[PDB]
């Protein structure tokens, strides 16, 4: 192949991000190499495959602080300061424009990730709908009405229950008849007006409904996902919030749409299942990936050094030690599987019925103490 | 640029609020500068955005023991004492025909804040469904179906009560069941939907809430809203009440309407915003910005050192800096913020029949 | 006064807009003035009260096919070739910035006109929630059960009606209770269904629930409020739809927010005080004036021939001569109270009880008439 | 400027899609140009904005049968048998990696077409409240209570449904009866809040309500989203059924899944406004635009003359001259678009009891 890279005094000037969230993909180190992560030993092991003994350097490109601006980084590409960029550079509609990318040594789409549905089910769900003090109330104000029928009329006390079945004192039975048809609605209204603002909350289920909600969304910093919602989403950019680091990342969902926050963060999948795996079972990516482009390493426009490095991509990928690799550094998988694209439909909490057929099994087997205490 | 600003033995003349409350804005200070506070330190960014090295005093206008009237402020400007005008000067539409603004360089609208307060009203909220006139029909024919009974029968009226509880009088007792039972429905079906939409409607408030209640309004001292509702939005001045410091924007809703309290001041929104982080989250900003401009730095009509620290101001903030300035002296963001059933309507009526039969029980024994 | 405006060659320039819609404030006329509406008259009405014999002309500025751009209008005074913009020229806080204006002749506010609430009453709204297939088929399966009880036993018929009040037979009647109680809360649901989505609409009471609603708005063609709920509400471009002419402003809402059309239009008082009375009585302000400015006469920045002008509307103001104008052609003015600042709550349809009490009354009164019968 | 469009012997080889269906964009023709449609339009303004004048010839790539691919029609500008490819050319990324795209003149997004339908379900809708496990524990103790009564007592099991219908026992008569009151509650309030929320979801749809249902879906013959859902959506190409015309687009639509028709076709955004412009409304977009691109012109990659046409075609559009061009072709917005009930499932329970009743009765007669 008739391409030789030379044997000169330049270097070449790989350019690194400086990542200050994600280090495991690519960061800075401490080392005689320099840099650290994965895509790192992915350019790596594609050196090895060439048959080219390659002399380079590592420059870092961002600050200690937030992470790089990757369009300034291609345009650093583009104004040749650079020979190429090597890390998590997305192949997006521009960039493959302006330069040359390989092809996708991994898969990659935007994500939305937000807080998981919890539902409660508990006795305390079954009584809910009225207040403590109500519930004591309207109980009282049964016997209350039944302690005016013994002067129209515990052994003694359960006489009562047979005349309260179905004068002066059936005035009052249609009084409180009156009583019982309104807390019949009374329950009825205040139960279903919790299991309608129940259903009818800030609630998510793609990037469709989470344009449409008018809420705050967080994005990282120096991405194209900023500049891709605005520009083709149609989502007004004091919705955007950029964000710096993975700590922060949950605080702003920790809080959620209030005290400051966002409503959810759009990332790209593979950052997102290392932040599974770096929070708790509280988060799940709710749709599907609605931007599914992927990842490349970013060349000089027309290289020789394309063909060849995406020859080796190709071979490596067929090899498999692309996947080895993919277990050194990102082995970090795990689903808990808390919610998997659940329907929300009727689905009445089975415990709020275990608060009442089991008070209703004390009850039962009261009656058959006292039916024993007979024999 | 034909414009050079001369370094003649006059300085440049700021006029500075004599600034009372909201001391991070702007306020009277013992340095040599003399000023501490937000826009002293946004007006000093641009300075040095300049091409020009600018001499300049500064000079606090009011008493300090109240906020001075702005538009008097504005006004030594056209009466030429000072220069320039720097502070929480807010664009008016005859602020601006006198003297020439800058660009906004903050975006402050004016807001209404009020105490937050219950939802749920009386015991004719639980009379609330059903309009008052279909509870005299619902009533007059119950009574009217049961006149049926006694043709198909005091000694006779408890008799119509005796089949009123449970032949073609049994077939009325067809019909009607079948209509209280859809009224059963009809009063569920009607409870259910206002006290679904109830927990929907964030919106149940307004500025218009605040007009036609003709409620005592709060306002601070020196302030362009004083003379804005009046000219525009009609409401009387006697609603108007003038405060002069933050803690008697407190004492004032404290009390609330009464006691001779206010029941909703109408501030700007970066005050408020410094004033429920300063509190708890018990008063609430009700609405939206219903009159949303901006402030600005009013030079004289028609200088030219108006229209480069114009320009000064938009490259500073495109920089990113007005924001840095602003998290040095407000990054104060700390601001904190399901359904039950009370009332008492229908155990008045478990009160009213009740103690009557005792009565009858008394004329009995 | 010092001031003497000179009596040379050259004319004042008014600039005059060339308006397609609303022709009764200023338009393009065929008579040696050249231009008719209100305020043309009302600069008419404001020479006499200057001793000045005033030589001028009249420009029109737009075409004959929309609304011209008051922006590039007073652009066009800033340029200096024009003397003065008299017409519909409202005070917007760049406008006071760049040119000179008077004291406000009339006073105006960017208002929200939308459809009426159309509520139903009926016999047919009472019998709404089920089908008509319903209706037939649940009474149907009354009888048909009904028909069962004769074989566990008009003047014969009556006889089950006695037995259906409170063996075999007995477990019939189990199964019809569980038939009646599930169309208790069938009926309790479909009732609730429709009065909650009726009160659940779209629906807008002020300019906060037309910001947040993310509905198309319509505007009217080269006005501010494009680039003032661009610039201030914070809407998004793509909602905003500009619209030409009166007789588009009406199909744009006939429509609705569909067919292509807009929610709502956000309009000037004055204009909306005109297409009421253009209207039928489907459409009212919804809310308050939201951004209240008024209107005045753009001058050349510092012009003698303001606070001249400026005493001159003062003193007409008090006159009284102003309203005397306003009576010759802004005299259409009708309120048609259709709906006043309404409640939205229970409110249940008073001829919804109409159908229920009137059969009522009928089976009254052949129960009375059979009664009769007898004797 | 450096470069300068020579104008030598050979002209400009415009490659132009031999288009069968959607003949308003671009379209075989008779006239002296030999081209008609919308992109042949926008094209020749923008070669009015060169300072150039530009020989240009016109050739029809594919078959008049059917439509081309469009990737090999990229890939003759590849094989250099073309200067430039004008059409209906969507940015796709392996499209952007060999030639050089234009700016986007229009917008386009990959949507997915479908014929409306009912949203009510069979008579296991009508139980759908209550999630199953809770009517055998309903029923369970709905019977189990009942054996309290047997207790408190064939001949007899008819004395324990004597007392069923309407003492200590009578005390469990009071303790049931306010179960089952909450009951009637709990299933009313779970109807309400189903039949609440479903008038409310209008995204009962998606892309991936077609991906996982694997259902036959239809695409249009010689595009990219053919191969577009196999590469990244992972979808099986059995399920892919291509289409070459416009009827067709019904017919195998009309035919719904069955009858070897496909369930919903995924076609672009702007051929889906002209055909259900062209239909009734029985046609839906189930969802919206799940990829955004666009189209553009392709010129050979590194080609100079896409530089000023790509300014050209934002001069343009900022004139605001596209939409009169394409108010010229496509003015094409012709688009038409309460709560009941229906079931039968409780009526088959009246079928199932009231005919067994009569056996008994045939077997005591
Ligand atoms: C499209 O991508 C490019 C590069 O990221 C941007 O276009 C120009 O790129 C050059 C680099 O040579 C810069 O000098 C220009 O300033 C860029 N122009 C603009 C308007 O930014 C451009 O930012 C991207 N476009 C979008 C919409 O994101
Ligand atoms: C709008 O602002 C102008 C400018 O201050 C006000 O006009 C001044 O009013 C004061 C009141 O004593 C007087 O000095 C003059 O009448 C004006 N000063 C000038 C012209 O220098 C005007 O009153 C304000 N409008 C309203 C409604 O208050
Ligand atoms: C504010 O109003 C002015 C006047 O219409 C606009 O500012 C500039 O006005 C000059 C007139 O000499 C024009 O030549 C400029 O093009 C205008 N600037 C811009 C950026 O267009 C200005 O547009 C208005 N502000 C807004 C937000 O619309
Ligand atoms: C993306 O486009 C390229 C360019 O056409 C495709 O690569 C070509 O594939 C055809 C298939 O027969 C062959 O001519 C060559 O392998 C390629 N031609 C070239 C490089 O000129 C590529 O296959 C497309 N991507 C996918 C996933 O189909
Ligand atoms: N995938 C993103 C990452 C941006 C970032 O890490 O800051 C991009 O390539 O633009
Ligand atoms: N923005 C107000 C502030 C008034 C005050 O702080 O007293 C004004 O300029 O009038
Ligand atoms: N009141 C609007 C009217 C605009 C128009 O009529 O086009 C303005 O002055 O901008
Ligand atoms: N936008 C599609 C159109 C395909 C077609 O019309 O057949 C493409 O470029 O592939």
């Amino acid at each position: 192949r008739g391409w030789v890279f030379p044997n000169n005094g330049k270097p070449l000037r790989i350019g690194v991000p400086n990542r200050v969230s994600y280090t495991d993909y690519v960061s800075k180190d401490k080392n005689p190499p320099g840099v650290r992560g994965y895509c790192i030993d992915v350019f790596e092991a594609a050196i090895e495959l060439l048959p080219y003994p390659v002399p380079r350097t590592y420059i870092l490109y961002g600050d200690g602080k937030r992470n790089p601006s990757y369009d300034n980084l291609v345009n650093e590409v583009v104004a040749d300061n650079f020979d190429v960029a090597v890390g998590d550079i997305t192949i997006v509609t521009n960039r493959t424009r302006y330069v040359d990318f390989t092809q996708p040594f991994i898969e990659s789409g935007l994500v939305v990730v937000a807080p998981v549905k919890e539902a409660k089910s508990s006795p305390w769900s079954f009584l809910k709908p009225f207040t403590i003090e109500m519930w004591a109330v309207t109980g009282g104000f049964f016997l209350f009405v039944g302690a005016m029928v013994w002067i129209l009329e515990q052994l003694i006390t359960i006489f009562w229950f047979s005349f309260s079945t179905m004068s002066l004192g059936r005035f009052v039975l249609i009084i409180w008849l009156f009583v019982v048809l309104i807390i019949n609605s009374s329950y009825t209204a205040s139960l279903t007006s919790i299991l309608t603002i129940r259903q009818l909350t800030s609630r998510i289920e793609g990037i469709d409904s989470l344009v449409t909600s008018n809420e705050p969304i967080g994005v990282q910093d120096g991405t194209f996902a900023r500049n891709y919602l605005i520009n083709e989403l149609n989502i007004l950019p004091s919705r955007i919030v950029p964000l710096k680091d993975e700590e922060q990342y949950l605080s702003a969902l920790q809080r959620g749409p209030n005290a400051g926050g966002v409503a959810a963060i759009v990332d790209e999948l593979p950052y997102i299942e290392v932040l599974l795996t770096n929070s708790n079972c509280k988060f799940r990516t709710v749709g599907q990936e609605f931007t599914r482009t992927g990842w490349g390493f970013a060349f000089q426009r027309d290289s020789p050094l394309a063909v060849d490095m995406s020859t080796a991509i190709l071979q490596l990928s067929e090899e498999g030690e692309l996947e080895k690799i993919h277990r050194k550094w990102l082995n970090y998988k795990h689903e808990c599987s808390m919610q998997i694209s659940n329907s929300e439909d009727s689905q009445l909490s089975l415990k709020s019925f275990w608060g009442l057929f089991l008070i209703c099994g004390i009850t039962c087997f009261m009656a058959l103490t006292v039916f024993f205490w007979r024999v």
